[PDB]
C-alpha cells in the first residue's frame, strides 16, 4: 500500500493546488486535507489576513496569529487557515510560499508524524 | 491557452517530483524543465554535494557552491542541480525544503520571466 513519506511535500503540494486550483496538479491525497476546511469559517478570513498584515508578495503568516500550536487538533487548524487564505489571496507571481511554508512547518512539523496517522491512517 | 502564473509554484511541483518520483505527482508542465538535465553531468553531483556540506536535514543549498547567477543560462543550471541533487539525496521526511526554496528563488526569481518565455513561449 502507500504511506506518503514526507508531511511537507503533501501540504507544499495541498496549499499551492488550493491556491491555482489547477485540476491537473489535483491528488486524491488532497481529499483528507480538504476535511480539515471546517474548523475555519470562510466569513473569518478577511479577519485572520488583517491581523496578519499581509502584503502583496506574502503567503499565510501564522506566527503573526498569536495563536499556539499545543495538539493535532490546533495543527489541523492551521492547514486549514493556510488553505483558506491561499485560495482566497489569488494566483499571483509575487507571493513567496518559501517563507509562508517556513512559519507553517516550524509551528507544526512536531505534529507531522501523528498528522499522518490522524489523516491516512487505518 | 495556458501560461502558468508562477515560476515559483511551478519549480516548487517539480523539484519535489524530481524527489519523490511519484507517478501520480506528474505533469507535462515538467518535461521543458527535464530537457535542462543535460546542463548537469551526473557525475558532477557527488562533488556538488559535498561542496555544499549538506546534512540530512538539507535540500540543495545552491549559494555555498560560490557560482554566480548572472543571465538565465546560469539560472538554468541552478534548476538542473536542484534536480539532480533532489533525485539523488532521496525521499526523506527530514529534508527541509522551504530553506532550500528560499536559496534558490533568491538566487534565480529575477529570471523568472525570462525563463518562462524561453521555455514555455511560442
Amino acid at each position: 500500500y502507500f504511506q506518503g513519506a514526507s508531511m511537507r511535500t503533501l501540504l507544499i503540494r495541498y496549499i499551492l493546488w488550493r491556491n491555482d486550483n489547477d485540476q491537473t496538479y489535483y491528488n486524491d491525497d488532497f481529499k483528507k486535507l480538504m476535511l480539515l476546511d471546517e474548523l475555519v469559517d470562510d466569513g473569518d478570513v478577511c479577519t485572520l489576513i488583517k491581523n496578519m498584515r499581509m502584503t502583496l508578495s506574502d503567503g499565510p503568516l501564522l506566527d503573526r496569529l498569536n495563536q499556539p500550536v499545543n495538539n493535532i487538533e490546533d495543527a489541523k487548524r492551521m492547514i486549514a487557515i493556510s488553505a483558506k487564505v491561499a485560495r482566497d489571496i489569488g494566483e499571483r507571481s509575487e507571493i513567496r510560499w518559501e517563507e509562508s511554508f517556513t512559519i507553517l512547518f516550524r509551528m507544526i512539523e512536531t505534529y507531522f508524524d501523528d498528522l499522518m496517522i490522524d489523516l491516512y491512517g487505518e
